[PDB]
């Protein structure tokens, strides 16, 4: 279902998220990319099939961007667009999603 954490907030569902109340849209390129990594975690996939799997129906065949994405994407999930947690950009594979750590 929705991801929730100590103090961020998403759901897809709902397409909401937001760290402590604060309230953040995620358009559908956005959420779609996301969605696409809370899809399959632990799975690192190219920044192509990054924008791919999010570019599926709905309006996400346009917003060309996964690195800008991404970046954004860490630093709302990760105030700190440096340590993140749930977030493991791989150069080599891609774009992982390693919710609480074990390994890349």
């Amino acid at each position: 279902a929705v991801i929730a954490f100590g103090k961020f907030k998403l759901n897809l569902g709902t397409r909401e998220m937001f760290r402590e109340d604060e309230p953040m849209p995620l358009t559908s390129g956005e959420f779609a990319v996301l969605k696409a990594l809370v899809s399959h975690p632990r799975e690192p996939l190219s920044r192509d099939k990054l924008m791919n799997l999010a570019r599926g129906r709905e309006y996400s065949a346009m917003e060309r961007s996964i690195d800008v994405q991404i970046s954004r994407l860490r630093r709302m999930v990760e105030e700190d667009p440096a340590h993140p947690r749930y977030i493991q950009t791989v150069w080599g594979l891609g774009y992982v999603f390693v919710p609480d750590g074990s390994k890349a």
